[PDB]
């Protein structure tokens, strides 16, 4: 037998599971027994098997996870495994940089899912306004100019009769503040945090930085996103784009499934929004386009028992036939690159439109200490989203916050 733990990717994480490394037990005469981590208990759970040397022989990790539980040195190398699946040239380079802990030679993660971001329109509504998809999300430039003809545009949606908000985005009530934020940062040649001298800082507060944040934030100050979506989730936009309340909103792939899904069975098929979907990826910056890349690895702890059975099912699971199935049942990107020629992608044009959106991709560095960088930045850009919220965001006010920010950041690196 093998344990792994995951958190609750698809519908029903535990049978999607089973069903999906069935022909793994079968070719092996292995059980294979799966435990479901709620997304709440889930890092304390692997902290703590980190810690008293007892727990699964593979654990699911979020790709910002790897550094941290990498650094504490209970992960086994997969270099084997990685070298298996095709190398570095089988893996688009952002996730190829979640493979390992920064700067470390071993690799210690292998890709599972890739959760990534592009921008759903309502094709109807930019129709109407007399926007071109192609020239809205060229540039920030065309991206703007695009949001004030939706603002302008006498455009109803049929069901609601009610207009439609150009732009739904959280504010700092999500769980994505920094991810909804970074290819804003990029795009404006900036970034989260800057290498000097072999050491780690903020670069939150670089004069790039503050112009990508300030041209996002200001947006929702300038009446192109609602007061009511600042309190909202990603999950609740969603459901406010489902229900024909938003010309254009960012989100992963999953949308796509869903919008062939009827509303009794958690979709949105009947739904105008699902008839008039549009997908493009985010506009490019004054120094570059970039998509935001997250999702989910699988690691190996070195205190198993099985490692060369665990290391066959990370090929299993890493590989071309598990990455399509689970990519599907999860509606995320395969992690393999050589997964995205499958029919079940190729078939489907907005599909095909986020595997073009791929090919931007960049995450974060795989720092240890990831996870307070992170929150000391959410709280600050939290209280920039605050400013927004009451029309008082000004580049000054933001680069104090960005300032309070990277001091504290600096600290814990
Ligand atoms: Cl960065």
């Amino acid at each position: 037998t093998l344990e792994v733990w995951i958190m609750p990717n698809s519908p029903q994480p535990a049978e999607d599971f089973k069903a999906l490394v069935a022909p793994f037990e079968k070719a092996h005469g292995v059980e294979v027994k799966v435990t479901v981590l709620d997304a709440g208990v889930a890092w304390t759970k692997i902290t703590t098997a980190a810690t008293s040397g007892v727990g699964p022989d593979l654990t699911q990790l979020g790709t910002t996870w790897v550094g941290a539980i990498s650094a504490m040195g209970v992960l086994e190398p997969v270099d084997d495994v990685l070298e298996a699946l095709g190398g570095e040239k089988a893996y688009l380079p952002a996730v190829w940089r979640t493979t390992r802990l920064e700067g470390a030679r071993q690799a210690t993660a292998v890709p599972w899912f890739s959760e990534l971001r592009a921008f759903y329109y309502r094709t109807d509504a930019l129709k109407a306004a007399g926007v071109n998809p192609a020239e809205m999300f060229a540039s920030w430039q065309g991206f703007e100019a695009g949001l004030a003809r939706l603002k302008a545009s006498s455009f109803r949606d049929p069901e609601t009769k009610a207009p439609l908000a150009p732009l739904c985005t959280p504010g700092k009530n999500s769980w994505d503040v920094l991810h909804n934020a970074a290819p804003w940062i990029w795009g404006a040649g900036g970034e989260i945090v800057r290498q000097a001298g072999g050491r780690w800082q903020s670069a939150l507060n670089s004069p790039e930085s503050l112009e990508g944040l300030y041209f996002f934030l200001s947006l929702a100050q300038k009446g192109y996103v609602p007061a009511e979506s600042l309190e909202k989730n990603t999950a609740q936009i969603e459901a406010d784009f489902q229900a024909g309340k938003c010309a254009v909103f960012a989100s992963g792939p999953w949308m796509i499934q869903r919008a062939q899904v009827p509303e009794a069975k958690g979709g949105f098929a009947e739904r105008t929004a699902a008839k008039n979907l549009g997908v493009a990826p985010y506009p490019a910056g004054p120094k570059g386009r970039y998509t935001f890349f997250g999702g989910s690895n699988l690691a190996l702890f070195n205190f198993s028992k099985n490692k060369p059975l665990a290391k066959e099912l990370l090929k299993y699971l890493g590989g071309p036939e598990a990455q399509v199935r689970y990519a599907q049942m999860t509606g995320m990107l395969p992690a393999l690159r050589s997964a995205w020629s499958d029919p079940s992608f190729q078939q489907n044009p907005l599909l095909r439109t986020f595997i073009q959106a791929a090919q931007f991709g960049r995450t974060y560095p795989s720092l240890a200490g990831w996870g307070g960088v992170e929150n000391l930045a959410v709280q600050h850009l939290g209280m920039a989203w605050d400013l927004v919220a009451q029309g008082r965001l000004t580049r000054e006010a933001l680069k104090d916050l960005m300032d309070k920010a990277s001091a504290a950041i600096n600290q814990a690196l």
